[PDB]
């Protein structure tokens, strides 16, 4: 699995004993916590040395253990599949440590993990929620309506956040026009907004990429007109100070200006954007999460996200396709600060529109592409066979801050292209 | 304005009251500070929860307010245009907090902010200070003279730093030759230098890119000859240990090696380089700033700068051009550590010379290009209309460490490419 | 030299006197430590102000000195060539400070520094250790054997670390097949492994890029068959959770799928991968280094390495080539988290295979290329002349965490391409 269930234990002294102490999640600060797991789940346990004696963790029945960690902060992660139901001791095997208190239970329960009923609006943009290709057609005047909306959203299972959005979702509406078009932009800022909002389009030519004409008071509306002079895949974002603050809170999206021919036909298109959120409390903390200004200006986020939320493209709104389809992903980074090393595990990019150029010839046969903040690209590939394909930033520590996504494709396990055993 | 006046407030207990406390700038550690602002200026207020009670900041006559912030370190920023002259109360709206002492005054003064008289040397290279296109001509021997100079310089309004430079400015002189040219380089280390200085040209072939031949004692001169074998836009930099130290202090420049044809004809060329400075005290602290080794080797800078200084390309040496003109920016990253997401707000790159290749086809219709430390690129675009165009690193938290520049182009606010109402 | 001997001194109060205190390496916590150096070494001294009085460091016989550091954490670094054998005082020139105790000895000893005798296995891959170009030949079944081995490795001179590897070295085996080939992969997990291991190939099509078929218990074997459908230079890595943990401990390599025509003829090929290691104690600490989870998940490493170790490509297994040879470097980033700015000091890349595409035309005349984690590229250049050419990540603070390599080429100092003095 690429969604392991994760527990963090720090060694320490508590309740008059030498113990394991739970760190974050549902086990924060509990001593020798019960690790509750569902049958068939992959379990990851991170052991961190708290007080500076030698330690490990061992679960006899799964032939699983950490390495021995010796000094303060020394760490060892191990994993296994929870294949047998029942109750199992995790313990420290160092002389005396089990007797002295270093012992807890892993409970493997039958059936599938139930999802926590949500407490706030779903702010996640479905990756299929974009307009299809524009027909061949003359250049013309297009009216676009955006509303800036401030609202609490479901950031994770049991954690909320005050998002700022275009039309109550992250990313914002996928905008699709043809080069030469005249865009009539209307920006309504909701009555219940505390902040002024605006929009800079990277596909617009003139002051602030429209920001100078879109500074909108709450309950007010701006109207601006601009020509789409250049074909490309452009990120748009709020441009009201603090711009980094407006971007982290959710105010980014993509503007496709099709070239005259349109893009090469493909069977299926998807909308994906990466960003960071900068919270006071670390990744995995339950409750209302709040923004930490010191962490934002110092570029030290706690969440890395596809389309606004943890589980956005795994649990709530994943990608779906059929064997033999050509797939296109519009992938942009709102940021505000981090470059994505975009990759799909189990696939290779047939075409990569380098630096989001739609007019230059695409690069071919590419594993991984750098996309900067305030940049996008286009990738396509043919699905030659079935699987769960995984979208990642290949700076892979971002898996542990919520950045993973699923492309689900129905096919047999084994075939000519990849199979168990020899040829 | 894309240069808002920024104030940071931490809530706390001080002078026997529950108060706002100034953080950085002119208001550092003052309780309930007076925020002084000039008519028309954009004002940004950063509120940070200090002691852990619920707080906001409210200014009534501007219908401006932070969000409510609950736990320690929780934060909200808000902004507005200081369109109204006089004195206005900023205060906390939570039951009792204003009575308990959470109140200060915003003073809006008529007229424009006067410039601070400078303590130290202007070390900013004018972006228009470069030699123009070489004619067509035969390859030949070219003499180049560099001087390595240690001098105190104006990092910011009230703040100085010890710069290490090529010829007293940052970046160093723009060197321009043709492929085939034999370069006769004279490097003179000034008598009053403490340090050995040198140079490595990324456009030279041989040991240390000339560094092995140019290790120059203070008060001495070395001479080195090298052939420009490959066309490109190259960074040069000091190559005396510690090389990161000599770079952060400002010893970086660009060398253009023109291809046979020369580069395409353009109306106007500009010289811009990005670097970092690693100071003991945070961004905005007045006085002599000093270098912090721990922050240098761990890649934690306080300043992100175009051409040496805060306000380099906004206040003291901004960029000027006329509507209808095609513009080329030679953009390099001295670094020493951070990759730039280079972008011009309100413009699109007609051409981007990928990884600084002068011989491969440029990519077309690009919003944003990654440039690594020790790398450079060329961008160009036609100025279809007038406005303030803004050079940024689209890692936009670097806005709050000094990274912003202006390209000023005279023209009407409203026109066919972007305008106020509908069509 | 581009590998200086480095000493850090913090000023403070110890043993009843105002003194210098050693930081890190052989001098950690020693007062006025003896700085022992071999004749001809380049010496870098980092002064850090500890207690807040004014300090410098002066060595009279070498005309060498720091600048004056005033505030706590204020830093100045200086360098010189230890050209003179004997004992030289380093001392603070501020009034009284020398008399108050700020004085130590620099000892310069004749002859070269002996290498320290290792304690653990050599785990660095020789950059020359790769199979050469495959003939022209028909597509066929190729069998590959990989063994996952956990073992202590010589990380630095007197520091060790528990590495996880493919076949006992970092990077893993260079895999070379022809496009159209069928790969029969055998992965054996050694009996003495604590952990499950696996492999994902970025050049395989299907679930986990083979990870879904290769989750192998200790003392077990897995077998998977897959078709090489795309030509490219692909990273492969372990894909057992924690994937970031498995990668940082050393489980990455390169798979070249040759195109039918082969890569261009070249005189000499090399294998180089860049990674990070996240240790509890800082770079330079002797003894057993252990893994720091908190540093891994927050992207804050202590070691930046080519091919597994400090000195990997300078002392133990450097690169050798001859003047006039065309050279190819296959360069990959295992990571797990940092984008490399790959540069060879003294050279310029004739060709850069952008995003590791082997089917799109290579870019020409490039100084420096961004390679993401889980990305790879090919550079080639002609060696016109002799020198030590230096492999670096141009994020040059990484010089101070172990990231440097040597390409040694026998030839004269002075020729027509680069010489001392004028024409
Ligand atoms: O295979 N990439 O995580
Ligand atoms: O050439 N720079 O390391
Ligand atoms: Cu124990
Ligand atoms: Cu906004
Ligand atoms: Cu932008
Ligand atoms: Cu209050
Ligand atoms: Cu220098
Ligand atoms: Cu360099
Ligand atoms: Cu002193
Ligand atoms: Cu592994
Ligand atoms: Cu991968």
């Amino acid at each position: 699995s690429h969604a392991p269930v994760v527990f963090t234990l720090r060694t320490g002294i508590a309740e008059g004993r030498m113990v394991y102490i739970g760190v974050g999640g549902d086990i924060d600060r509990q001593v020798n916590p019960k690790l509750v797991v569902h049958e068939g789940e992959t379990v990851q346990i991170n052991l961190i040395n708290g007080e500076g004696a030698q330690h490990d963790a061992v679960i006899d029945q799964y032939a699983a253990r950490s390495a021995i960690v010796s000094g303060k902060n020394a760490s060892s992660t191990f994993s296994f599949i929870a294949s047998k139901v029942g109750q199992f001791d995790y313990y420290c095997s160092l002389p005396g440590h089990r007797q002295a208190g270093m012992q807890g239970v892993l409970q493997v329960v039958p059936g599938n993990r139930a999802e926590m009923p949500s407490t706030a609006a779903d702010i996640t943009r479905d990756p299929a929620d974009l307009p299809g290709p524009i027909g061949a057609r003359q250049a013309k005047t297009v009216r676009i309506d955006l509303e800036t909306v401030e609202l609490k959203g479901q950031l994770d299972d049991k954690t909320t956040y005050t998002y700022w959005t275009f039309n109550g979702k992250v990313p914002g509406p996928f905008l699709r026009v043809r080069v030469g078009d005249t865009v009539e932009l209307h920006l309504k800022n909701a009555k219940d907004s505390l902040m002024i909002h605006s929009v800079d389009f990277h596909g617009a030519t003139g002051p602030g990429g429209a920001a100078a004409y879109t500074q909108t008071d709450p309950g007010a509306e701006t109207v601006v007109t601009f020509k789409a002079l250049v074909p490309g895949i452009f990120v748009y974002h709020c441009a009201t100070p603090s711009v980094p603050n407006h971007i982290t809170n959710g105010m980014y999206g993509l503007l496709l200006v099709e070239p005259e021919g349109g893009l090469p036909q493909v069977d299926r298109e998807f909308y994906v954007m990466q960003g960071e959120i900068y919270t006071v409390k670390p990744f995995g903390t339950s409750g209302e999460q709040e923004m930490d200004y010191e962490k934002l200006i110092s570029e030290k986020p706690e969440y890395f996200l596809f389309n606004g939320s943890v589980g956005a493209l795994t649990r709530t709104h994943p990608l779906y396709a059929n064997v033999g389809e050509t797939v296109r992903i519009f992938f942009g980074v709102g940021g505000p600060n981090f470059t994505s090393s975009f990759h799909v595990i189990g696939e290779i990019f047939d075409h990569v529109y380098a630096l989001g150029s739609v007019t230059s010839p695409p690069l071919t046969g590419v594993q991984t592409v750098s996309v900067p903040p305030g940049g996008a690209t286009i990738v396509d590939f043919k699905l030659d066979r079935g699987g769960r394909y995984v979208l990642v930033d290949h700076a892979l520590s971002r898996l542990d801050h919520g950045l993973v996504g699923f492309l689900n494709v129905d096919g047999p396990k084994n075939d000519a292209i990849m199979h168990e055993g020899p040829p």
